[PDB]
């Protein structure tokens, strides 16, 4: 009968892969079976992965996610006992796009911009960046985009005033986590063609309002 594989050891091989290896038990193991699952699920619902060598690469994993796993050998007598558990967390990767940009337009020159958190954060989001710029009718920039800097970049809304009347602008929003900046959500809008609705702004410090012609 085979003993348990020894020194089970796992290391992230990326944001969607883990490398798990162990020492062959003495005897004549024919192969190994690995059980692995997301932290918070269960061994009873484990994924089951066969290997003919004393290592495996776990694939199609979630980014920034803890996985638990263990491994047994099988041989002439069937499966031996499993190794002790190991836990390993995949790397972060950049977030997905923010949600579709929402514009609550106040006037011909003022709009609120807001967006939902990325559907996949793939890590811990530490900031958003909003850019905006004039475009012509083919979404071709007229001059450079402008980057907005704000006191709290984790906020998902911005007020923008002093936009040029009846001109289209491109707006973009992207999100950052520990892996870096993810892809941009873009929208092109002209306030002239939007429904107008009044806004109430509490008279308090640090309102995130951007002057578009400065
Ligand atoms: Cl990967």
């Amino acid at each position: 009968d085979l003993g348990a594989p020894q020194n089970p050891n796992a290391k992230a091989a990326g944001s969607r892969k883990i490398h798990f290896n162990w020492l062959p038990p003495s005897g004549k193991p024919m192969g190994y079976r690995v059980k692995y699952w997301i932290q918070g699920d269960s061994e009873s619902e484990a994924h089951l992965l066969d290997s003919k060598v004393p290592s495996v690469e776990l694939t199609n994993l979630y980014p920034y996610c803890d996985y638990e796993m263990k491994v047994c050998a099988y041989g002439a007598q069937g499966e031996g006992p499993y190794s002790s558990l190991v836990s390993c967390r995949t790397h972060q990767e950049v977030p997905s796009e923010p949600g579709r940009l929402a514009f609550n337009v106040v006037s011909s020159t003022v709009t609120q911009l807001s967006w939902a958190e990325p559907a996949e954060t793939n890590g811990e989001i530490t900031a958003y960046e909003v850019c905006y710029g004039l475009v012509n009718d083919d979404n071709r920039p007229i001059g450079p985009m402008k980057k907005v800097l704000v006191d709290n970049p984790k906020n998902r809304m911005l007020l923008i005033e002093n936009l040029r009347e009846s001109q289209p602008y491109r707006y973009t929003v992207k999100a950052r986590n520990g892996a870096g900046w993810g892809p941009e959500r873009e929208a092109i809008i002209n306030l002239a063609t939007q429904p107008k609705r009044p806004m109430s702004i509490p008279i308090i410090p640090d309102i995130p309002i951007v002057d578009a012609q400065s």
